């Protein structure tokens, strides 16, 4: 066990889907997850694991921001041999054509934080996903019927920021989702060797700031989860 | 209703006592307060409301990282009234004359965020609590016989650290703590307009390694934050 | 018309190959596009149209660095319509496993530039290529029976840096190839709009003269191949 | 005798009371010590030794700016065995509530200086002071009838700022004082181990352009100062 | 002999004149130089060395940005013993008074780029000129009845900026003129112990080709007379 | 009168030697200008005005460090009528070959602080002199039988250092001198409109930390006031 996860070798899965919301790691358990077991609970942080298609899956929540998430994955790789890392999350939409409900892959992520230069000298560290894990999201979900965007997400150290002007400037620069772990997560997979991939439904409109319906909402969701779950599949071909 | 917070104004105290676990705030809730009701769970946040010797408080966990705490922090503040935040959590010690289950009281809180500097023009901003809520935390803790470090604590963005050196830095200037969070609570007390104070205890050792896997000196803290904003009242 | 460039719309492909000698862009052009015509000889900077399996391409080089790609990558795009940009380059490798004449393509770019940074407000830019590009790159590779690397590269601003320890640091973090231009060319894509591609080939690992040869036909061969993929 | 210091270890008492002014403190050692005698005229730094109440104590100016005032309390701390160091200096005002004359008591310091982040990895060090010391300089204005604000000063490199802007950003986030050296004595106190504390007197409004061209509430922040040590001596 | 120089010790003279322009290094070996002789090819650099009224002088481009002439300025120092580098060069104007074809002399010289902060522990490096060289050009100019002006330049590194109220900036600090390597020069310079100065002469103000023409040409008779004040 | 000055306009004179140490400006005067009179006092910070071979010359202290200086010299130039300022130190030595007793002439100025970059937009300025006034300097220091060496200083926010690291830095690159104001003054030229040079004599070396005797340094420090005020005199022609 470790301060933060209470379980041994054996207890995940080598691949882990992680959302921020420790009640949606349940909520994943329960709707797509065969004889899916409760590994952790320290902090609530809820993680669990079963079989998707006789498939070895677990899940887990990793909590809100960078330094939180940097916590859970980097002890996943290290002390319970897990190679990849999938985080299903929500982000928010700069740019006018992004659309409530679109997919968003993050093959890079920018930042807000400090904690990539503190660990490249100070320079640019360019966060970026699995290419292969990227390959086998995009391909999963054109099985799906569904078109996911791959692009720049950005990681925000302050949800509520006190410089405004910051959006016009993720949107001139392309920037597809807003959320607050990928650029972390993906820090943690190259400094301890392992592979990640961070994948978001737009739950909000920056330019709008909206939601819509909400069955709609919660289908698309599912999709995404879908869509991490049978990427995983591919990439084990 | 906040984006985090499913709860209306008034079912917040205005003060709040805030752990980074939110089991931890369940057990102060069923440990020290009388009547405790529960006020939130949105992404499993426990937050509680009730009273301590006739005072009426909540407790709600924050999360870790300066990031959580600065939402939770943030919409308690603008959306419930929230007058007063204490953090009672627990840190990691660099001094060599610092000793699991201590106390420590942050009066200050360095960072290696950028958090800060993003609000003060890439500046240094000095993160301070509340000098009254120091002393009164003090003065509780004197009350009770239980020992308290008061001065500086660091709030690191990475647990793991890839830059052990700074471990040394730390220790060099005196810091009594690392822990996640307090620089980011005092610089949103600043920017949205309200007070905070950040009390500790030692709960793992840098250098010696020795750590916990809780309570009674996690009692104490609990007790002096609770003791302190009675005097705070008065 | 532009500062760089003496050439009208039209002139140039919507997609452009580009090497950092600029001698490489007329050998390129003779030997794997038909009807080739040039279109720009400003400072010596020997600009290309011509046709590959009747696709519309073209070809001119970028100078070595950030700043002097920065300026030719930008005019093509806001002044001659170009979509897409692929550097096709060399670099250095600092992963024992990474070999000599291997081929890496750049998903990613780190640097020690501050260009980005003077772009999006200090703040951290993921220098990022276009994905699909990069997928094309790929099974452009695959197809030639050709095995590429796919990953980050970092764009050094001094190719000579007194800094040493820097190499052990790219190493740690997995970076497949050094180099000095793919950073700078994808902060022009995004801040114009447009998509863009780095594939070098390992030069040097920190080789006969025939065998260089046959790895650059290689590489020329994976980003024309990979553009018409994307065509499709 | 230290480079900028010429006297040897004993010509100094062990706390040490500092205005930037050598003037002022010439007149600090005329108007409140007993049998003040010069210990030091370098580079015309005057400093004073001489007793209070039975108790021994210096004043010397340390000149304007960080760079300054590091050197001086550096030396004091490493050559002349000095453990404690109060400055006394002036300020302007920021915030609409804070008028001429008033007192204010830095529990911190922000700054725009680079000193600290040399020193702390590039990182934000909060810039505190010793909370004894604060605490001591409270009730010894309490007990005088002087009024006194605790919070944050902001330490400046340039007293005429190309960027007026970060008036409104100090204003925002509650800036009492602006000054020239807090932050880089509370970054040698904690540098070389030893304690400081910064009372200034607000001799300016940044705002309303009012201003000092001294003395009695400058007295006030003397008084509150000399008897603040005895406070901390019990 | 050096990765981007294929030549060696003694191919070059001690003292070497760089334009940014590759073609106009040619241009000043047959029109400035005696028995002029080439002495580098490699990426099209054409370097050239010959004499003027009896002194050895050599002349090559060094390509725009900083990171370009870095790599050439400080393989020519240690690998050719040069000591000295002028860079004879272009630039735009942000100052009212300053006027197209005036001479501009950089004896220090401002910069966005990192470079210099990765060399000097992220502090502040004043990237300056050698004072002798700054000297001679002055007075080589006078002689030659023409008015130089002497102060800081602006090394850029993205000629299209996103930032627009930088050059209002430089303006207020009395910038002369705005290129794109000087900075780049002196930092290879200070690190590696040679002599370093920048002329340009102002393109552009943010003219007839005959008139372009002669204000080069008067250019370069200002550095190589310089030269000549250097060696008395 | 401005708040760190008591004086009125014409009370200096268009030029001003500045050292550092106040008692050294009093010492300038009286060896030599002719009827020089005390033209301040506040804060100690003596400035004094009278006439050197008939020519109007006025000198006074700036303090020790760049935040200090910056004060001085600004009100200098905007509330007095100064166009020139010539600081006149001591500084350290870091290169085996500059040796003590040297004059050395700023040309530029390295430095420490973050003032610049304030001023500058976080970029890289170069703090240096005005090209003239370092002529007139070099040109009567020739004049006198000196060679003044002309480079870069390292103007210091911290006299004792943290780091020790940077010496081996200076010294890497090239900087003749380590002083603490240089870089301030020439910050404050340029945002001003003025004009201003700093000379330093060599009072130390750090590579030995030495000092020699003591009329020999008396002898270099004069002579460098001498270079300061001749070549005021080679700029009014
Ligand atoms: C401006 S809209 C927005 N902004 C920032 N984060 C968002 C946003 N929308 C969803 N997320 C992600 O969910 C958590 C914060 O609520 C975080 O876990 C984060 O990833
Ligand atoms: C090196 S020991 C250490 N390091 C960092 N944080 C620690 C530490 N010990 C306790 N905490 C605090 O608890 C959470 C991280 O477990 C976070 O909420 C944090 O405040
Ligand atoms: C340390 S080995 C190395 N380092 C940096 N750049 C290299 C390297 N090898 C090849 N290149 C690329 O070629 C040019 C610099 O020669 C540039 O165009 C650059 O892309
Ligand atoms: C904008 S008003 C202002 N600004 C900056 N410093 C001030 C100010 N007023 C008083 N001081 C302090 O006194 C000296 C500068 O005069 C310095 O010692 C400084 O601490
Ligand atoms: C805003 S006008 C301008 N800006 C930047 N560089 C200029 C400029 N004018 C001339 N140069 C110099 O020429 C090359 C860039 O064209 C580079 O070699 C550079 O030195
Ligand atoms: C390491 S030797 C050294 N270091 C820093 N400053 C020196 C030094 N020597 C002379 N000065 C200058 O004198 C004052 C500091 O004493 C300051 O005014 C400064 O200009």
């Amino acid at each position: 066990a470790t301060p933060h996860i209470n379980a041994e070798m054996g207890d995940f899965a080598d691949v882990v889907l992680m959302p921020g919301d420790p009640l949606r790691a349940k909520y994943i358990a329960e709707t797509f997850l065969e004889d899916a077991r409760e590994v952790n609970n320290v902090r609530g942080m809820l993680g669990f694991t079963g079989t998707y298609k006789g498939r070895k899956i677990s899940v887990m929540g990793h909590g809100m921001g960078i330094p939180s998430c940097s916590i859970y994955t980097k002890e996943l790789i290290t002390d319970f041999g897990v190679k990849k890392i999938i985080r299903v999350g929500s982000c928010g939409a700069v740019l006018p054509h992004v659309k409530l409900r679109d997919v968003v892959i993050g093959m890079g992520a920018c930042t807000d934080s400090k904690v990539n230069r503190i660990r490249f000298k100070d320079h640019d560290f360019a966060a970026i996903a699995d290419f292969d894990m990227v390959r086998n999201a995009v391909d999963a979900a054109k099985a799906l019927g569904i078109d996911a965007r791959v692009g720049n997400l950005f990681s925000a150290d302050l949800f509520y920021s006190p410089d405004g002007e910051m959006f016009d400037v993720m949107e001139k620069y392309g920037i597809l989702g807003v959320e607050m772990e990928a650029a972390g997560i993906y820090g943690v997979a190259a400094e301890f060797g392992a592979k990640a991939l961070t994948i978001c439904t737009v739950s909000d409109h920056i330019r709008t700031h909206e939601q819509t319906t909400a069955a709609e909402r919660q289908t698309t969701f599912n999709d995404m989860i879908k869509i991490a779950l049978e990427s995983v599949l591919l990439g084990d071909k």
